[PDB]
Formats: C-alpha cells, structure tokens, sequence
C-alpha cells in the first residue's frame, strides 16, 4: 500500500506524513522526512544521530530503502495523536563534516586515505567499485578541514564519485569510478513517457522532461614542476571537443598536484568529463520508485528519437505524500555513454601564509637529508606522528645561493625550527623559505649587548659541545670592528695565484707547535727599522750557495766569551779566550802597516754579556711562560 | 491603541503603515519599516543615516522603543496624502561597516579595543556587561578589514557577542558574554502558548512552536605553536559531548591565537558552546510585543512540559501592520540553561603572501632587538604609528641558519627594509623572511657591472661611514676571481690545530708596524733559490745553543771594508783594515804549510761594495718612500 | 506587430513566445528566451554557441535587436507544432569565461591588454569610447583565471565599465568610461510616467518607480609601496562626501597596483564612484521598448520635480510576452550627472603561498639584473614566453642581509630556481624570497655524505668550470672540524689595524713562487726550541746598521771546509784551509797567555761534513721533488 518507516522505536511508532530531499553523485543524500507519532514526548536524543529508514512498496513485491543517519530532528504543533516530526536523515559520510583535524597520510593511494578516516571513525559501511589503480601520493595533508570536506577533495581531484546503496538497516557509501560501477534497477531497465495530459498510467512513467545543454570547455591543458625533473615537460592536455561551434575554447591550469605525468592526464579528464557531464543534461520527473541516484535506465515511448537512450541519475529529488501514496521524483540524467565526474564543489584549504616547525630526523642522528638536501618536518599542528623521519614528505630547504653544484649550504639540523611554506599554500606541497631562533634554539651571541655580531657560526654535528665550533663572527661595533674565524681542528686555505697582506699595525701570530714553509722560488723581507729572532736551541742555515750580510755598521758574532766583529770604519776584533788556526796547506797575514804581536793596545776581549746561555734561552722561552 | 515613529521630522508626520526585519545576538538588527507621509517630496539626505525610531503600546501602559539608524531611506509610488517610504533601519554599529582602515593595537584587551574604535568614530552609545578578564593581546592588526568586521572577529574569537537596547532616542551596543547579561521584561517573564486554533486570546501569546535539534561536535582540540615555549604542550581541548550518540565527534583546529593555554581554553569554550547553541532551538511566534533579542521569559501552557522553560531569544524576526494594529514576532529560542555564543560569521582577513616594511626603532638606536632577535617595524600599511619602537609586536627574524645558540646572525637595522611574511596570512603573526635592497637602501656594489660579486658587508653600527666596513666580497669574475677580507680594525683568527697555506704563485704582506710571532717549538722555512732580508737598522739572534750556517759555495760577512770570506774551495779571506786579536789566555797558528807573513801574495782586502751603510739603509727602506 | 527571431535557422523556423532577463553595466546580459517551433527535432548542436538575436518592433517604424551568443539551449515538453525551447542568450564576451590560461602582458595599457585577449581569441566585435589616457602596466598576469574574470578585474580596477551595442547579426562590447559614452535613443530621450492606475496609454511609459538611497562611504585613501620612491609619500586620498549625515565615513586600503600616485587617483575615484553610484538610484518600471542598458532618457510627468531628471540605465531587466505584444522592463537608473562606475565584483586570484620559477636572461649571459638586483623570470606556468629576458618584471631579491650599500649579495644567477613569492599573493607584484637545488641544479656537496660540509661556494661567472669556484666551506665533522678558503686567482686581505693567529699545532704555508714581505717597524720571531732555513741558493742581509747574533753554545760558521766557529767556552777555531789575512793599515795579535805557531797542538781543521753544497742544495730543493 504505501511507505512505512524503518527506525529503533518500532516501525509502528512512527509513520511518515510525506517526505522530500533528493540525492546526487558524490554529494550526500538529503532526506526531509515529515512524520507523525502518537507521541509528542518523544525523546529527540534517542532519534538524533541514529540510523532510520524507510521501506517503501514497489510493484511486483519489491521493496526501496532509504535508510540513512538523522542529522537533523525536530516535532511541529500538530494534534496529539499526530505530533509531527521533520526529521532529516544525511548519510553516516556527513557525520565526517562534524570531525576535523589536520593528518598526514604518506605513501598511500586516495582510495587507502579515504578507508583510513572511515576506518578510524568505525564507519564500515562503504564499498568498492574503484576501477583504476591509483596513484600512491607520496604525501597527503589534512589541514584546516573536516573529514568530509577533505575526502571529498581528494575524491574530486582523482575524479571519483560515490553513491549509495540502501538496506533495512544499512547504507552503504559505494565508491564509483567508471560506468561499470552502476546498475540497472530491475524492472525499471526501462522507464515508458507518458505525459500528465493522459489517463493516469497504470505503471510508473517519467511525466515531464526538459533537456538541457551548455557550451562547456573542449579541452583542458594542465601543468606541474618536478624539481627532480625540472627540464621535463610535465605538461598534459585533455580534450573533448564537442562538434558544436565554441566547443573547443581550452582550459589551462597550472599545478595539478601529479607530477609523473601520466597521473595529470587524468586529472584533466576527469576536469574536463566533468565539465563534459554538463554540456548534456536531461531533467525528468514522474514515479520512477525503483530509480535512484546513479542507477541506469533506458527512455521508451519518448517522441524525439534521440532520446530514447541509456541514462544515468546523477540526481534525484524525491517527494512522498501518503495516507492513513503518491508518489514524484524531479531527477537529472546525463547520456550513460558519457562519463559523470564530480566537479571540484570541494574548495581546497589554501595556508595563507608560512608555517613554523621542529625539523626532525631518526633518534640517533643530528641531521637527516637526501641528496637534494631535502628534510623531515614534525609539523606543530601534526597530532599523530612521532616525530621523527616519517612525520614529512622529503621537504626541500631553499638556501640563500644555490647553483649547479656550485652555492650556499646551510642544513638545517634536527631540533631546528624552519619557516615553512608550501607551493601555493597547498599543504601538499610544502617548502621550507627560512631557520628562526627559540627560546630552545638560542641565538649564538647575547644580543641585546652583542647585536653587533654577524656571521656565521658552527656546532659540530655528533655530540658537539658550544666549544667545539668553526666561526666567523663580524662585529662592527665602532671601535670594536673585529673578524674573527675559527676551525675547531684546522683552517685549510688554498690560493691559486696571489695571496696579499696588508695590515696597518700589528700582528701576532703564534704557531703552538710546529711551522714549515717551502717557497718554490724566492722571498724578500724587508724591515724599516728592527729584526729580533729568539731561539731557545738551534738554527741552521742550509744555504746552498752563499750567505751575504751586507752590514753597514757593526756585525758582532759571539757565543759567550768568544766575539768576531766586523765595524764598518774597518776596525775588526776577532777576540776571544783560546784560539786555534788551523790549515791543511798554507796561511798568511799580510798588512800595508806593520803586523806586530802582544803590542798591549788590545787590551781586551770585546766581551759585552751578550750570548750568554742563561739569558738566550729565557729570551727565546720568554713568551712560554706558564700563565 | 498602534505604533507611532520617533524621528526628527516630528512623530506626526511620519505614521507607520507597516514593519518589517528582525534581530539577532552579535549581529545588526534590520528593520524594513514602511511609512506614509502627506510630502511625497522628504529630502531623503535629511532622513538618512539620521536616528529614528518607533514608539510600541504595551498593555499596562508600557512602551517598547526601535531606535537605530537610517541607513536606506526610499519612496515609493501612493496616493498623494500617503507618498510611502520603505525606510530600513541599522544600529549606529553598522556604520563601522561604511569605514575600513589598517591599524595596530597593542597591549590591549578586545574590551578595551573596541571601544578605541568606538570612540574614535563618536559611537559614544555602547555599554559593558561583560564579566571575564579578557586576555591583553600583544598586538593586534585591523587590515583589509571594515570596523565593524574587525570588530566582529575580536569579539567571535573571545566569544563576546552583542544586543541592543533601545530608547527613545538612544539605541546601545551592551557588550554580553554570560547569562547574567540578559534580562527579564516585566510582564513578559511569561508567555503563554495557546495556538491560532483557539479563541483569539486577551494578552500576548506564542502562537506557533518549532523545537529544532541537530548533531553538533562533541569537543574541540586547539594548538598553537610558542617560540618561547615551543616544548611546551600548549594543546588544549575543551568538551561539552551530548548525550545522544554522534555526540562526541571531536574537532580539532591549529593556531588559536592563545599563546597562554589557559586563554586558549576560552577560545575552544566559545567555539564549542557556539555550536552547542545549535544543538538545540526553539522557534516560535507570536505577540511577544515586549520580549526581543537577548532578552529571557519562561513559556507557560506548553503541552510537552519539557517546553517549560526559561528561554533565551537569540534571534527574532517582527512584523506590524498597522491601521489609522496586528503585532507578530518569528523567534528563534535556545534553552537559557545553554550559554550562547556567537558562529565564526565574520570570516578573518588573511594576508595570502608576504609584506615589505622598514624596520624601525627608537631614534637615536641603529639596531633595537631582544634576546631572540626580534625587531620593531613600520608597515607601509600603518598611518597611525610614528614609525618608531611602538609601531609594531617584536617579530622574529629568520636566519639562513639557526641552531642550539650556534648559527647564522644577519640582524636587520633600522632603515632596511624586509620581507615580512605571517603565520598563516594572520596580520597578528608577523615574521620576517628576508631582507630587499632599495634605491635608499642601496646595494653594496654596483650591479650592472659588478654583477659577479658576491659576500657580505658590514657598515659600522654607530654612525660608521661608508669606509668603516668588515667585508668578505667574494668575486668569480674570470679571469679575475678575488677574494677580499677586510677588518675595519682587527682580524682576529684562532685555529685549534692546523692552518695551511697553498700559493700557486706570489703572496705580498705588509706589516705597516710591529710583528711578534711565538712559536712552541720549531720552524722549517725552505726555499728553491733566493731569499733576501733587508733591514734598515738592526737584527739579532739570540740563539740560546748552536747557530749553524751550512753554507755551500761562499759565506761573506761584510760591514764595510771588514770582509770575513768563506769559500767552499776552503780559502779563507779574513781580510780588514785594522784587526785587534787577543786571548785572555793561548793563542795559536798552525799550517801543514808554512805560515808566513807579508808575503806581498795577499794583495788586497776582499772589499765589494757590499755593507755600505748608505746602499743598505736606502734597500731597506725602498718599500717604504712616500707615495 | 510582434518580436521576430534572427537566426541561422531562418526567422520563420523560430519564433518567440516569451522573454525574460536582464542587462547591466560592465556585466553580462542574460536573455532566457523562451520559444516554439514545428520541430521537436532541432539538434541543439546546431543552435548552441551560435549568434541569434531578435527583431523588436518600434513605434516610428524602428526596431531594436537583442542579437547574442546562445550559451544555453534547451527543449521542453509541448505540442509538436509547438515544441518549446528555453534558449538562453549571453554575449560573445561570455564565452571568455569558458577559457583560462595563465599569460604575462607587459608594458601595455588595460585598453591594450584587453583586445590583446579579444583579438587572440578572434572576438573583433568590440569598440573603443574610452576617454582617459590608461596607464602602461610594466606587468600584469593572468593567473588561475578565466579570460572574462582577469578581463573583468583589469576594467574594475581603471573604473573602466562596458555596455553593448545590438546589431541584427552583430552585438558589439562598447568599452566605456564616462558619460560621453552613452546616447540617448531616439524618442526615448525623454520617457513620460503614467501609472497603470490611468487609462492603458498610447505611448511607452515608466508605469512604477521607487527611488532609493544609501549611507555610502565619503571617502577613500589609497597607500602603496615604492622600493624606488621608499621615501615617498604614494598616500593619495580621493574623496565625494555627500551632504547628508554620516556621509563622510572614509575608507582606506593598502596596496593599489599603482606606482605613481597620480594613477592611484583615479583607482579611488573609481572604488568611491562605485559607492556613490550606489548612494542614490531609481527603480523603474515601463515599457521603454528603445531604452536599453547604458542609454540617457530624460523623465517626465513626475510629481516630485526633483525627479523630471536625465537617468543613465545601470541595468535593466526585461520581459516579453507575445501572441501568434506585451512589453515590460524593470530598470535601475540613476542621475546621469553621478558618473557610474563598478564595483569589485569580480574577485582578485591571490597567490596563496609561494612559486618555484626558473630564472632567465640573454642567451649569451649569465646574470641579467639592474641597479636594485632585480631579475628576470620564467614562471613554470608561463606557456607563451621564450624563457628569456623579455619573460618577467624586474623582480627584486631578497638577501640574507641589506642595508645603505652595505650588506650581503647572493645573485641569483641564470637557470637557477627560485622561490618566488608576491606582495600580497598579488600575481602583479612578485618577490623572491629564497633560492633552491634541484636535480640540475645539483648541491654542491654530496649531501648523504657530506652533510656537515657547510658555508658558500661560487663557480666563475662566464664558463667557469666546476674547478673555478671561490670557497668557504666549512665542515664541522666532530673529529675532522675543516675551515677551507679558496680562490680560484687570488686572496687580497686588508685589516685596518692588528691580525692575529693562534695556531695550537701545525702550520704549512706553501708559496709556490715569490714572496715579499716589508714591515713598517719591526718584527719579533721566537722560537722556544729549533729553526732551520735551507736555501738552494742564495741568501742576503742588507742590514742597514748592526748584526748580532749572541748565541749561547756554538756558532759554527762554515763553507765547505772552511769553518770559523765560536764556542761560548771561549774556545775559537778559525780554521781552513787556505788563509790570506790582510789590511791597508795595522794588524795585530795580542796574548795574554804565549802565541806560539805551529805548536802541533791543533791537530786538523773542524770539518763536519757540514756545508757540502750537493747535500744543502738537496736539503732546500727537497720538497720539490716531482709528485
């Protein structure tokens, strides 16, 4: 006879005064039940939330459900043995628009991602028709979004659908891809016209029909970087030209997230197939009870030829009025030979601006990066990830140059926070555009005293104390202007050609060990005033040729006691305590004057204190002494 | 016996023949009246934007007032004595949606906030009820925003809302956050319900009923990040979960503005209770003459007596129609047991990228920055601040490295410019991600020339000239690769271990005074071919052991005509002009050959030339002649 | 009598039973016309996207044409001489919003950009009535956006709008900007009221009315930046207060694209226009069959006299209904003496986050920038662009520091990706804000290796090879801490006043050719215990005054065999081999022990091996042995 309802209080309990709502592919069912009970002190609580349905008659015996979630319930003034209820039943999936969060899901296909949030939330009640082997994202972020909203998102971009199948006490998100996934209703494989202008037809027919196309765009062209194949002409374009004039204006967008290009092809199919689903469209309305949003069914009895085809629902709206039935649906239909795709109704979450994060790595090391010097990140918003190398997508860090081979490097460590940013606040697609200082993270020199300390500074990377550091400083505070380099082993330097020194004063430079120095050809010092050398041992000169000193006033030798000196007037004394000529062959002196031996006006050996030991070696020690 | 109009025309000139609009908590009445005058020919500039209001009859002699704002005036098409006016009134409030601006403010309560931007437009006529200590936000950014926009966000996110009062001639913002704000409108403390399908009854009534509920999220969860906290678990989540089932569907959001947790829980409180305030409503309608938005009144004579409750009118819609009258109210109830709260209506400007700003500080400093390197700054935006160490939050700065105190420091100062950039687009989370060049603020080497070099320069801090830099210019020019260093005082340089050096060809350094260099043990210095010393004065070696000379073809001591000579070919010319041995003790020759003496064989001392004070002096100085 | 159809199928095979739609200024005419033909059978293939119009009758024999682009077709059920059709008409304008792209115009005015758009997609059915000489935008960018939706914009930013001129077979985009645009239809520049409250009129006549007004803004000022004008006060305000109360609200925002402040003039006149155009207009109603959008016509037989006003039509609605003529028009004026203007309606794309883009400049170059460091561009979803100079702005870099001339440099250099970000996500006005590797881009050090090999490195501007690079890299592996300068030529260093170094061990420095060192002052070596120096060749001394060299154990002169050596216990040995002592005056020797000669006593000469030039020469060559 007609429609009773399906729900925990006893399908006795409650009976439906009419009903309205409609469905759509890929958006959610939306069902105003209007009922009335014997009570108006029905609890709203036990209603709320709680699966209902309804059982509707169908010809031949059959039965149509729609069961669903009730999201919304209300009662209405109405007598006491008819209280009116106005309860709207949504599916369990709109129960995902009343969760949010911000996830990651990383190296799974969309199909994994979306059974992920129903399986977390204990909805079980979805399905499979999914023809495609999607892509596995490397990378996926919820963010700023609810669960639905998301999902919808992602289903849009790989251009899936779903609709539902309805039980007593189950409906089930069916995910849908290809015609393949839909069905043809039995009996109602095909529906007969027959306008209202007849007799009321004995069987259910479409009773009013309104076709409808729109100019829509013949092709779309899509584009993406790949930093790892920059040179690559990412580039892909779908067409669907319509054979009507203005049927092939293209489309051109840039980033579709794919980025191995037989991915994006899809992604414009499904835009343009979309877009496609309108360039046709074909309104209905009548009594078609066992048809429902994306079911098939052929057309019979129409007059214009053309339109006696296979059609697809791809929305309903439904109205029931009933006694204690009549029955109307006002439905659209597009040609089941072109593909439905959903358009993209679901607006992405943009990031607006950069983020802030702890860069991270495996527990162990200090820095964690490939050989594009990408990073791990633990996100602030990421509830669920450890922290550790499997919290990100491989995160590009820009650096202040950057060449072929050849630039800047400034890796950023695990502990470190990062400003990030993503390629178009797509949170897909995160880069990071700068390092900042915390509290934790502190800044290398006290700054509101040192804020005159540029540069860079170090920390060596396994276990590195604050001291065990390369630096190089630049402070400019004036009269204080000092660089300051630092190796915390050794300052390796290398000069293809010419090095220059200049330095208006002083300079000390102390070599704790050890000093060698080999010149490939020649030196030259030059002194305005004073040399000293101090030696606590030896000298040695191994000079291959000659040695020439070129004194201009006095060269005085010694050792202790034992004095040569040459003056430049000519006097030479060669005096010392004992002495011992010797020569293989002959000797001589020779004199213009008069050689003659112990004349007593050399009185003395011209001993003056210099060269003895005990000062030499303390003269040379001098700048060793302990501290 | 009906309404008449509040207006300054007189009440007598304007007759209202009928009303329209309603009312909501936190958002701006609307009031369509219409009117008939006996001018068809009303200025309109004179009643628009101008106060004007209705006076109501209540029974007990009371009356109800509707004052607000002209803020549409119109006439349209009637009889000559009755030229009609559709006349929308709006709060005084809504004129803050007629002016926008950019402005900071710091260190204030939204409290206190909004009444700056109040009291700055003259909108004398608000009132506070609110009973919370609100949090003194550090800065906060009104950008691409209205005042009444702006306004509106500050109190959603405190979750303060607003209603009205209305007088003759006076209509007032009353800031409410509880409960306690509302109030009771004697004789309306009660209404009876008794439905259109009894007798018409003697006093004002609720004549028709709607309970409404729907699933709300059972909790939120809210995040911020804290660079001066960023270990800390600054996560809080607030809960109010239903008892129905879904009821308990949590959300989660990131940056809640809170820094301190125990703010952040008011901003989840809020966020919930809004949604809360969802979960249940009651419509009614009615004669309600007295009661309006804001106010509360228990219902009598419901049939459900779960309905006998103390209500609070969130919402109302009004009629009149009136004759020279028939009053009804639409109303839109929640439970007053519920605290209300106001949606997240008023959607937030968000910066969508990056700002250029001058960095600014107090006017005698160079730099003005805190102990995590924060700056003061001046946005372009910014009319209102005096570019100084008030206009702006201390914004972190980002480094090209940044780690525990070690990293990369390049703190901008007070002129330059930088490339702000904020934490989600959010105005009140500035940061700063790069530094610009500018035609002031020019590049350190003249680009279109010296496009190859490369490094950083400095600029003394205080009052340093364009000479008084440290540098480290890095030019790749081929042919012409240089690397420069300059201290504009000292260079410093430690090394924990070991230097090196690697010339390919020359190295040039001059010490314009004084060089010490200490060495701890040895010095190796080895040359292919030649060296040269020259001094203009004097050398010494205190040697503290063995000075040993090694020559190979000639040693010539020289000082003047003094010649000591050594040749490998072992003669020996030891040859002067007067010579003075002596021996404190032995003395000796001895020859395998005979010794002899004036032999005439010797002609000649060895002079060269060589140690001529005059030559050696001048070698000496030769690298040091005036310019 | 009645409305014809024009169109490709013959005016007798289409004919009107309805009209509806409307038209408005700078916005889309829509048309849903409703008609009846004798075939139900009309491929939609063949009307769609193709231009149909309507002849409409006049009084005085004219017509009026309604010709446009069919962007809708559709059929509905109806009697088969009389199967109904719901074609809707937009303009060729429309089909703009059908394509998208992402294009570059540079140095070229919005009149000029615009045509480009028009004329590239063959729409030549536009004209030019503009007045004011436009401003050359340096750069625009369409980005993720239709072709009508940046057209839009670029015209609501200048304040230019647009109205259409109807043909038969044409329909034509007239660009207008000031009341000289419009014209006044014939017989239709003045258009008598008389109510339907008269006796039906012979005429066409405005049967309603209804004025209104609004608050509107009384001014707006406008700010943006100048990196070339930072100093400069580009604040301009624009301002139309009107006389009524409240009408002197100002607005203000930020950043119009303008540059030069008397082009942001005009951008507030226009964004205020626009409000004031709302401040007052007049609803009509009437069968002003010539009338049509942006057309003059005065008013008569008002009874309000400030009313008998010349109108300018913003918009229109229409309705036809016909037999096989009912006329009706409902429109909106307002006084033609206020300048109408749009508003922003068609929403801005904003640039969420950051773009890669590669850079580019001449073919031959390397770097291409400007006086600021401003570069050229390519954007990876530039299609239309040679990736060359011409393919951008001048886009300014940020650098890790900036300053007056000083600060740091990092240019980046052609093919090298960037991270570009816009001022506001404004497409127009690009930044960079940092520098990244990529796969070509390859980073300098290997990174899964060498990850502590920080600091910069450079490769020689004009075909450097990857062997001709400055460096500072810097390596803090724990155990292995490296400093590592290089220059490809040479390492000039000053410093203003003292260097120092502080070398715990080691030093090497190698100069593989010449050295020289001059010194102001002084200098002062010390060595706790040994030196060597070895010579291949030569050594020299020129000391100007005295040489001393006060050693403590043994000088040991020596050449070969001829050997003079000083021991501090004063023993002297002199000794050789040939001896040829001599002087131009005395010589002597003195004793104060007993010179005796050839005592035997000294039995040989102190010969050690010591001086052989084969072995010191080696000993100074011997780091130069071949590798």
């Amino acid at each position: 006879r007609l429609a009773q309802v399906n729900c925990p209080l006893g399908p006795d309990v409650l009976l439906l005064k009419s009903l309205g709502g409609g469905e759509e592919l890929g958006r959610l069912f939306d069902y105003q039940l209007q009922l009335a009970s014997s009570d108006a002190n029905i609890d709203l609580n036990q209603l709320l939330g709680k699966p209902m349905g309804l059982s509707v008659q169908l010809d031949g015996g059959g039965q149509r459900y729609f069961h669903g979630i009730v999201a919304r319930c209300s009662q209405n003034i109405d007598t006491g043995q008819f209280a009116s209820y106005e309860v709207t039943l949504r599916p369990w999936l709109w129960l995902l628009s009343r969760t949010s969060d911000c996830r990651i899901f990383q190296n799974l296909s969309i199909p994994q991602i979306i059974k992920q949030v129903f399986r977390d939330l204990g909805f079980s009640d979805f399905e499979d028709a999914l023809s495609r082997p999607y892509r596995e994202w490397e990378y996926c972020v919820q963010y700023r979004e609810t669960s639905f909203d998301f999902v919808s998102r992602l289903m849009e971009q790989e251009g899936i659908y779903y609709f539902f199948r309805h039980e007593k006490d189950r409906h089930v998100v069916v995910l849908a891809d290809a015609y393949g996934a839909h069905s043809s209703v039995p009996g109602y494989a095909s529906v007969p016209y027959y306008p209202r202008d007849e007799q009321q037809r004995e069987r259910d027919h479409m009773f009013d029909w309104h076709l409808a196309q729109e100019v829509q765009p013949g092709s779309l062209e899509l584009n993406d970087y790949d930093f790892q194949r920059p040179s690559a002409r990412i580039d892909v374009r779908s067409a669907m030209p319509r054979p009507h004039s203005a049927g092939d204006y293209p489309l051109y967008d840039y980033p579709g997230t794919y980025v191995q290009s037989s991915d994006g092809e899809h992604y414009a199919q499904t835009r343009i197939e979309a877009l496609q689903s309108l360039h046709e469209r074909i309104e209905l309305s009548g009594n078609a009870r066992g048809l429902g949003v994306g079911n098939l069914f052929s057309l019979t009895g129409f007059s214009r030829q053309d339109q006696n085809r296979e059609y697809l629902i791809v929305s309903i709206r439904y109205y029931l009025v009933q006694e204690s039935a009549q029955f109307e649906s006002h439905l659209t239909c597009i040609d089941a030979q072109q593909s439905f795709r959903p358009l993209a109704t679901t607006h992405k979450p943009m990031v607006q601006g950069p983020q802030t994060a702890r860069v991270v790595g495996p527990a162990g090391e200090e820095i964690w990066t490939d050989q594009y010097g990408r990073v791990k990140v633990h996100f602030h918003w990421d509830r669920h990830d450890q922290s550790n190398e499997n919290s990100s997508c491989w995160i590009r860090v820009s650096q202040a140059w950057a060449g072929k081979n050849w630039g800047s490097m400034q890796i950023p460590r695990i502990g470190q926070e990062v400003i990030v940013s993503f390629l178009e606040g797509d949170p897909d697609r995160p880069i990071i555009t700068g390092r900042v200082y915390n509290a934790e993270q502190t800044v290398p020199y006290d700054l509101p005293a040192n804020a005159t300390q540029s540069g860079m500074k170090s920390r060596s990377s396994k276990g590195g104390s604050p001291a065990n550091f390369n630096e190089i400083r630049m402070e400019d505070k004036k009269g204080a202007e000092q660089l300051y380099i630092h190796a915390e082993r050794n300052q390796d330097i290398v000069v293809e050609v010419n090095e220059s020194h200049s330095v208006g004063n002083n300079r000390n430079k102390s070599i704790g060990h050890d000093e060698y120095v080999t010149i490939g050809n020649k030196r030259t010092r030059i002194v305005q005033h004073v040399d000293e050398l101090r030696v606590g041992e030896k000298k040695l000169d191994s000079v291959g040729q000659s040695y020439v000193i070129e004194v201009g006033e006095r060269l005085r030798l010694v050792c202790g006691a034992s004095i040569l000196e040459l003056n430049a007037s000519g006097q030479i004394n060669l005096c010392g305590v004992n002495i011992s000529v010797h020569a293989s062959a002959d000797a001589q002196i020779n004199t213009g004057g008069v050689l003659h031996l112990n004349n007593g006006g050399g009185p003395g050996t011209t001993t003056e204190g210099q060269g003895v030991q005990g000062a030499i070696s303390a003269k040379a020690k001098a700048p060793f002494s302990a501290p």
